[PDB]
């Protein structure tokens, strides 16, 4: 049990890195897609 | 060794669902901003 432990051990660091990844991608997207759209909308104002 | 195991059984479990609703913002980036959403901006291209 021990050994099951070890790995149930070992994955919970190895997920904690998804935690930790998936967030700052998350972060880095939605002020990407937010300037994105608003230069992308801006243009379409400036070009009515 | 077994309950105290029990209660790490339980932490996996949590986190694997806390993955998945960080991991549904990844589908959610295609239209996130959408107090400036995507369908403004199409509305905004039959206009010119």
């Amino acid at each position: 049990e021990q050994d099951h432990a070890q790995t149930q051990e070992k994955l919970r660091k190895a997920l904690e890195t998804q935690i930790k990844e998936l967030q700052i991608r998350l972060d880095e997207a939605e002020t990407n897609a937010l300037k994105g759209g608003k230069k992308a909308i801006a243009k379409l104002e400036q070009r009515v």
